[PDB]
C-alpha cells in the first residue's frame, strides 16, 4: 500500500476523523472510476 | 504533530484535498485562538 | 431531484466549487453503498 | 447575506450537515483572513 505523512499539529481527534473521512470519500471515488 | 494516513490510490490532486482540509481546521483552530 | 437551499455569504466561486464537489463524493458514496 | 441552490438528491440528513460544515469552514476562512 502507500502512506504519507501529513502535519496535523493542532487539529483535535475528533479533526482528525474528519480529515480521515475526507480521505475515504476520495478512496470511494477512485474504486468506482477503476471499474472501466 | 505528525500523523500518517493510508492513502492508496488516492491521486496528486486527491491527496491536494485533503493537505486543504487540514488547513481548513487549523485555521478554524487559530480563529477560535485568536478569539 | 432535490434541490436545497445554503446560505454561502461570502464564498467565493471557489469556495462554491469545493462544496460541489463534495456533494459529488457524498453521492457518490451512496451510489457506491448500491455497489 | 446570499444563497445558492444545489442539488443534493439522495443525501442523508448527517450528508447534507457534512455539507453545511464544509461551508462553515469556507466562512471561518474568510473571517479569519479579515
Ligand atoms: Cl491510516
Amino acid at each position: 500500500s502507500v502512506i504519507r505523512f501529513f502535519d496535523v499539529t493542532g487539529l483535535s481527534e475528533k479533526d482528525i476523523e474528519r480529515v480521515k473521512e475526507e480521505i475515504e470519500l476520495l478512496k470511494i471515488r477512485n474504486e468506482y472510476m477503476k471499474l472501466k
